[PDB]
């Protein structure tokens, strides 16, 4: 019943999330580090952690499948961002005071994941309508 019951190989991890972004002439590299958990449900890998937004705490669950990654944010930002290689998806970016649809066009996804270390790399374009290369890496421990 509870999703916690189906969690296998739960492992505390240290995470590093790095994005290279280009937007109408501007270039930025943004990265963050925090701790969290690696686990498996129904033979798919999940990463769970929290991140900080200006408006407060966000809970983030990353679900990795063949050819697709789902990043579920909740709390100060609510968005289920669905990365599908070679396709575009739309999702609501919702805050306490309103919402806006964002379109995600994914070019490529690479993942290599286990309970000791892993990497997910996603190249994608965003817009309200912005080139992004996001790499999530983690190591088991602390």
């Amino acid at each position: 019943g509870f999703q916690s019951n189906a969690m296998k190989q739960e492992t505390p991890i240290t995470l590093h999330v790095k994005s290279v972004i280009e937007d109408d002439g501007n270039q930025e590299v943004i990265e963050f580090r925090t701790t969290g958990f690696y686990y498996v449900k129904q033979n798919k890998v999940y990463l769970s952690y929290y991140e900080e937004h200006d408006l407060g705490k966000v809970k983030t669950i990353v679900k990795v499948s063949e050819g697709e990654v789902l990043v579920m944010r909740s709390g100060a930002v609510k968005m289920n961002q669905r990365f599908v290689t070679g396709a575009s998806t739309i999702a609501k970016y919702k805050m306490s005071f309103g919402e806006l649809e964002l379109k995600t066009s994914t070019k490529s996804i690479q993942s290599d994941l286990d309970e000791e270390k892993g990497r997910i790399s996603i190249a994608y374009d965003m817009h309200v309508g912005h080139l992004h290369n996001m790499t999530i890496t983690y190591e088991g421990g602390t």
